[PDB]
């Protein structure tokens, strides 16, 4: 039996023996994140995820995987949000991203919350993901500019938004991204994100090699913009040392 | 009459008129740097430069540009490193690298000399150019580590360095790029660059819009490590601020 593995520019995966008809179609397929362990494992049609159980990459021979059912019964399914749909399971955290951060009150004064690694990792490694609902720029720019604050683009299209009440981790925490505040120090991206559940959206991709309980935070596209941000890089530049004449 | 424009990655650009045989030939082809601005015009053989006098791209029309000569007596040609030879005019600064940084001391104690962005810029901008002679990972690898203090990699195959005495200005100063120190919390990245002087290189780019005499810093690839680094890096760590729990 022969098996292909579709690799995605952020290091996640698709792996399966293709069908007599070349779809990645069957009841053994699976997704496997950008740390080559974490997988999703089970039924997927046209490479679509439909039913993904929870799962580790154990071993690879000659290219064929072999993968071991975690404990539990963790299950995800592919469920691309819309303009007014954000997820059909909003509450069901994403596995991956939830071994690697966590919410807590941001070390940054009165930001409210913000993002931390629970772990220690190195430079380069996605850490959380920038799901939401997808609408337009042009709906965006044309509404109230203080609707905007969790709005990131995908695309020269599309933005990506959290918008009440899924701003709050009680209504909303499938995904984590949009709880990491602005630095002009940061330590993470944003970069393009290709995940089995969510579609295409963005991720959380640190910089350098970060410890556990340090804040993540990403330095924010402006380039008008908020009034915190304006007072920020006024406050920032002041502070930065220079050469004397 | 038909002209062409080649730019690299970078942003730079070679421009100017092929001749019957498809060739970048002639004595009015110019290199613009990537401020699209600043201009090395004159007499080229194959896209090489021969005689690139320091010019200022004014306009264009339809494709065909204006250039303005610069006042003085500047002019540049190819002159690519080799293994023992960094330039046959060490002392002849970059024009564009010279309106765009200085050196100075640094403002990280006991470092010696760091490089200061001269004016203030956006993200992204080109500030300063690492070149050097050109001698192979394997040779680097093999030597006393202690002569490894300015080895940036260009390759899978190549290493530039500025060894002794062309480390000093005085006797150095066609490029500065190597007086760049190491920061955790950096504002500029090595990159790729095409140069017409240097050949293939790599230079400094802003992370962020930089202030005047901000000291312009990039995180060194270490992943052994110099005594320094092995200091400032657990320095760095237990600055840190961390949530507690
Ligand atoms: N212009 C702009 C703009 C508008 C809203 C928000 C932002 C900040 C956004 N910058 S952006 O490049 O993603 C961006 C986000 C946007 F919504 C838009 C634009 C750009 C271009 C104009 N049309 C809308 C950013 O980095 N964010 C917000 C969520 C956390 C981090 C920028
Ligand atoms: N390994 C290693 C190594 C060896 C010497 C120097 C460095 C630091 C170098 N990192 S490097 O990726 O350019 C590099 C430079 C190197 F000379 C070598 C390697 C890597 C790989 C091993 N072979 C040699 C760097 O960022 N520098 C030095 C000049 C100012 C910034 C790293
Ligand atoms: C993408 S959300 C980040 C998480 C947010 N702090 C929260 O509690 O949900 C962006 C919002 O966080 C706040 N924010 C982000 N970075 C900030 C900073 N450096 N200083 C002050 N507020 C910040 C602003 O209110 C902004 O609209
Ligand atoms: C590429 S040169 C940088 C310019 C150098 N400081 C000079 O005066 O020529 C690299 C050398 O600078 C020093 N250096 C760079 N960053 C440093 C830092 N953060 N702390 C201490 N020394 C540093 C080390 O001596 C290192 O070998």
């Amino acid at each position: 039996h022969g098996v292909c593995w579709i690799y995605y520019p952020d290091g996640g995966s698709l792996v399966g023996e293709v069908n007599e008809d070349g779809e990645m179609t069957g009841e053994k397929i699976a997704y496997v994140y950008p740390d080559e362990r974490t997988a999703l494992y089970g039924k997927f049609i046209d490479g679509e995820m439909i039913e993904g159980k929870l799962a580790t990459l154990m071993s690879t021979e000659e290219g064929r995987p072999h993968f071991e059912l975690m404990p539990g019964n963790s299950v995800y399914h592919f469920d691309k949000s819309t303009s007014s749909c954000i997820s059909t399971n909003a509450l069901l955290p994403d596995p991956y991203e939830s071994e690697r951060v966590y919410v807590a009150e941001s070390l940054i004064s009165s930001a409210g919350e913000g993002l931390f690694s629970k772990v220690a990792v190195g430079p380069n490694t996605v850490m959380s993901f920038y799901n939401g609902v997808r609408i337009t720029h042009q709906e965006v720019d044309s509404r109230d500019w203080a609707l905007n604050g969790n709005t990131l683009s995908l695309d020269e299209e599309t933005v990506i938004d959290v918008p009440e009440p899924y701003n709050h981790v009680s209504k909303y925490c499938a995904s984590l991204g949009h709880k990491a505040n602005h630095s002009f120090t940061p330590n993470c991206i944003y970069d393009m994100f290709v995940h089995p559940r969510f579609g295409p959206i963005k991720c959380i991709r640190t910089l350098r090699a970060v410890e556990a309980d340090e804040e993540l935070t990403v330095a924010y596209g402006y380039d008008e913009a908020p009034e915190w941000y304006q007072v920020e890089l006024k406050a920032f530049q002041a502070t930065q040392q220079k050469h004397h004449h």
